């Protein structure tokens, strides 16, 4: 169901920067190879989870990329969110393409 | 229903930076006075629209801030999204607080 | 921004049924005249609020209708949700069409 | 990450009814044993996918249960959605509890 193998067009790449108490978490799908952004083929959303070591995954953010050509407006599948996270663990990003399903990426915090 | 009056704790502040073809759009609620982030009182989400002059508002992004204390994890009400926007108009941010309703901010593009 | 006038194709019609402690709340967009459900033109979501008399609007449900032709699958803009609501007030439904903007309907509880 | 084992409190139970061209799809979490609905412990959302045999999973609906005590209002983790689905396959429901992670249920169409 969820594809874990890396894919330049579909894999949601996670970058982590610690700014004081906040984690600055960048998620981008198609960073190096641009994914199409068309009404019938686009990256629709990304979910961000934090799974602290020894605990359940906690939903951190849900980002919907809503524009795909309406009046020539396009939302690129890239977002920056901010969270206070306690302890060590791994971030989990899940993204959805309207034709090619779901893709997952994990990155150690 | 929607409050348009400015409020330091609840108004979603919009910042715009043009990066190539993309508008880099930062939205933060409680920028100068931090809003509480508690299970029973928090900023839950922000909707971002672009209304080109003379046209209908186009939904650009929907961001849900999902963590509000679960395992001491907190999602800050701040997000950066990226969009291709055609023509002139105004951006519209709508944010929701679980106790004080909905708040709107407009910014000319 | 939000259109309040009734429209057979876009207005989210609210029906309310009381079942014990629960309100069974049906929302349908395009009840009498079906709205197109196409990649470039469809009803994307509906938000349901409850505004008790003299209080702030409380967000009750958010429903995203996600399929609009992918592999000939279509999500109809109709949903039934269930809530316990305290006191008297009105339900408020807001729906979004990817071409014709936002539409609002109110119904007294 | 996703829990597939049956659990009376957390598993999103799927029911399917064919009404003309439409599948009437009911999803309820905590059907036989009620799950807590509290600010710090509640069922937040359910995602519904359709995976036609030999194809990728198509996102059908996303339902957020938004009220968990705000002004004594509670959204129950139960929703009914409607979709036109082509061919045979299986429905996939994924639900999220703010403390006990993600839970999955599949049902043959
Ligand atoms: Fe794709
Ligand atoms: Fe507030
Ligand atoms: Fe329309
Ligand atoms: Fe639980």
């Amino acid at each position: 169901m969820i594809k874990t193998e890396y894919n330049p067009k579909h894999s949601p790449i996670i970058e982590i920067e610690k700014e004081g108490e906040l984690y600055k978490i960048t998620i981008e799908v198609g960073k190096e190879v641009k994914h199409p952004n068309e009404p019938s083929h686009h990256i629709q959303w990304v979910d961000l989870y934090f799974e602290p070591e020894g605990k359940e995954p906690t939903h951190i953010a849900r980002i919907e990329f809503k524009a795909h050509g309406e009046y020539n407006n396009y939302t690129e599948p890239k977002a920056i969110v901010y969270a206070k996270l306690e302890g060590k663990g791994k971030l989990i990003a899940i993204s959805y393409c309207t034709l090619h399903g779901l893709w997952k990426t994990e990155k150690e915090l």
